[PDB]
């Protein structure tokens, strides 16, 4: 809607109140840039993928997991017990550290544990799982629209949040014609098949991570976080830091072989300000 009968005011309080009503860390909205009031009030916030007709989600009857009994689950100091990395090449480790970050030597994958597997939800192997730890901010860029940033320091490592949204197909994908600002492009889940073609769509559903802004030279970076033991068709993008981040820092990911940079079928410039700048074009 244009929600022209709703003030500047109510506008801007109503997507306080949204705010608030999400579980977890606290997300805060900014704008001492102009006078735009807030994001789209009719944008949902979700703490899952948003299924969508014709998608076919993992099998739980394909499920396996681990049999790690002790306090605190599975033991960082013995990967090679946890049946959840046998899939890694060795030498054998969890993807994370002592600190709860994730390793400088692991990889695009992450084996994280799963509801068949016999640890407690306080396993060190269930990071992305447990969810966002760090407060947030949804505020007003000089030149890209919304974007996000900490209120706290986030050393290396740091988990952010997953990028959600509306799972849908290739056919979906054509039926949105999509163009104006504050228009996602799409999220492709082509990490392991191709055959599915399953692509992730945040304009009207999804995570803070809907706001995260592309920078060619970015502090955080996608993980492909797997539980479900079936075909990976469907598995969580799961963004953590690559660089120490200052609090009040745009969180910047690079959409490059990830989010699209334009609408599936005039053009805006890369204002990201690295040196390094690629110039790529939006839309
Ligand atoms: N480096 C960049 N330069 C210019 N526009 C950018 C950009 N990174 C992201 N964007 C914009 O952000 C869109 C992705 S959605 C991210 C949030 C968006 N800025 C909003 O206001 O809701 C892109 O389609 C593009 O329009
Ligand atoms: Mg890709
Ligand atoms: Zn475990
Ligand atoms: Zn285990
Ligand atoms: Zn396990
Ligand atoms: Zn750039």
């Amino acid at each position: 809607d244009s929600y022209t009968h709703l003030s500047f005011y109510e506008k801007r309080e109503l997507f306080r109140k949204k705010l608030r009503e999400i579980e977890g860390p606290e997300v805060t909205l900014v704008n001492e840039v102009d006078d735009e009031p807030c994001p789209s009030l009719d944008f949902q916030f979700i703490s899952q993928y948003r299924l969508t007709q014709g998608v076919i989600p993992p099998d739980p009857n394909a499920q396996s997991g681990c049999n790690c009994s002790s306090l605190g689950g599975c033991d960082l100091n013995n990967p090679s017990r946890c049946e959840c990395l046998d899939d890694l090449d060795e030498p054998t480790h969890f993807a994370y550290d002592a600190q709860g970050r994730v390793r400088a030597d692991t990889g695009a994958v992450i084996y994280e544990c799963n509801s068949a597997c016999s640890c407690s939800m306080e396993c060190p192997n269930r990071v992305v799982q447990r969810g966002r730890t760090l407060p947030l901010e949804i505020f007003k860029t000089k030149e890209k629209g919304w974007g996000v940033r900490s209120l706290r320091f986030a050393p290396a490592g740091t988990f952010i949040t997953c990028y959600l949204g509306e799972v849908i197909t290739s056919a979906e994908a054509a039926k949105r014609d999509k163009n104006d600002d504050g228009i996602t492009y799409l999220f492709d889940l082509d990490m392991f098949d191709d055959a599915s073609e399953y692509t992730v769509d945040a304009q009207n559903y999804g995570d803070v991570s809907r706001f995260f802004n592309h920078s060619c030279s970015p502090n955080i970076a996608i993980y492909s976080a797997v539980r479900n033991h079936g075909a990976r068709t469907i598995y969580d993008l799961a963004f953590f830091a690559i660089k120490d981040i200052q609090p009040l820092e745009e969180l910047t990911f690079d959409y490059a072989g990830a989010k699209d940079f334009s609408p599936v079928q005039l053009r805006r410039q890369c204002k990201c300000g690295s040196a390094n700048c690629r110039g790529w074009l939006f839309g």
